[PDB]
């Protein structure tokens, strides 16, 4: 009578810094929901889309999963969503992705959508005298989501995009891209990357004498960024989920209690400042399950296709789902389901994250 949840995340390779906290956070989620035990099957995919496809396929067929979850970065998350939408199994994505008609029916997304994160960054650029903006980001759909958003929102707000450079996830140098960005000398540069890679343009730009403002995505929101960037991290502007600072929230924020619950558990085990954007997502996915499971049980039983459907329909009917990273209300067309309560703006002062109000 167990409910089966298959989870594929990235605990090896360049994106381990994202998947490791995601896996680690599972220690702190409910393993009994709606009066049923939860059976979790957790597999590494190394960030590889083929491996992620394979993991997801096996969860849905061999493990007869009721829900599948993952992956840690966009390319394998697209792969998982494609399996979910063909096999007709609810999928909770732990990385942002382009939600096309192919993907929208069966996938919902825990991380904040790019445009919400972009808007807070671009409003800061406007307030801080920025006229020209350069971009460096992955040469894949994550880097595309961010560049497209920068151009679309940015130009509408009167910013001028003056350079675009890309680099691949495994790359350890961005020398050629930085040379071009430095020569263009934009007032600000947006880095579209994540984890350890996000710190690569941060250090390379400062080392080459760039003095403009540097903006980072929510893909950079863990202590790994400050560890790796060092002094180059100072003064960065970074979009983040609210889980990075539940202490600072008003008691009236529905995200405060779940943020405090997660962070107290996580930091007790893993040490000071070990909170992350990413631990927030897997923890939140279970907050979502705690709302939708008891609703699905009213009409269906675990291990059937009807239960998959009932969960999918509950995702549409259950509104205002409180979690550490925001308050979720999904629709047929909005698979992120988040608003302004799902983001804050961080900077780094003396090796510590601080909120910019
Ligand atoms: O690198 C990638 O592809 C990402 O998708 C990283 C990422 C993961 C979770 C977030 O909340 C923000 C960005
Ligand atoms: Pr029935």
């Amino acid at each position: 009578n167990e409910i089966t949840v298959g989870i594929t995340v990235t605990t090896t390779g360049p994106a381990a810094a994202l998947g490791i906290p995601e896996r680690n956070a599972l220690e702190f989620v409910a393993k009994e929901i709606g009066g049923h035990p939860i059976k979790m099957i957790v597999l590494d995919d190394g960030g590889d889309p083929t491996a992620a496809t394979t993991n997801a396929r096996r969860f849905v067929t061999e493990s007869k999963a009721d829900v599948i979850m993952g992956s840690s970065v966009t390319p394998p998350t697209v792969a998982v969503s494609n399996v979910a939408n063909e096999a007709q199994v609810p999928h909770i994505a732990l990385a942002p992705l382009p939600v096309t008609p192919e993907r929208a029916k069966w996938s919902v997304v825990m991380p904040q959508p790019i445009p919400i994160m972009g808007k807070v960054l671009y409003e800061h650029m406007k307030k801080n005298n920025i006229k020209t903006v350069g971009y460096i980001g992955y040469s894949d759909s994550y880097g595309d989501l961010w560049f497209n958003d920068l151009k679309k929102q940015g130009e509408a707000m009167g910013l001028k995009i003056v350079a675009e450079e890309r680099f691949a996830r495994p790359d350890t140098s961005v020398a050629g891209q930085v040379l071009k960005l430095v020569a263009a000398n934009p007032d600000a540069i947006l880095v579209g990357a994540s984890g350890t890679a996000a710190a690569l343009p941060q250090t390379a730009l400062r080392e080459r004498g760039y003095n403009g403002l540097i903006y980072q995505t929510h893909g950079a929101a863990s202590m790994d960024f400050i560890r790796i960037a060092g002094k180059s991290a100072e003064g960065v502007l970074m979009a983040s989920g609210p889980v990075m600072d539940p202490e600072g929230q008003n008691d009236s924020a529905l995200t405060k209690k779940p943020g405090l619950e997660l962070n107290t558990a996580y930091e007790t085990k893993y040490g000071p400042n070990s909170r992350s954007q990413f631990a927030g997502h897997s923890f939140d996915a279970f907050k979502v399950l705690e709302r939708v499971i008891p609703v699905a049980l009213k009409t269906a039983k675990p291990g059937t296709q009807e239960f998959r459907e009932a969960i999918r329909k509950a995702l549409l009917t259950e509104k205002d789902i409180a979690a550490s990273q925001g308050v979720y209300s999904f629709t047929e067309t909005d698979r992120y389901g988040l608003d302004d309560r799902s983001r804050i703006l961080l900077t780094v002062k003396n090796g510590k994250y601080v909120i910019v109000k």
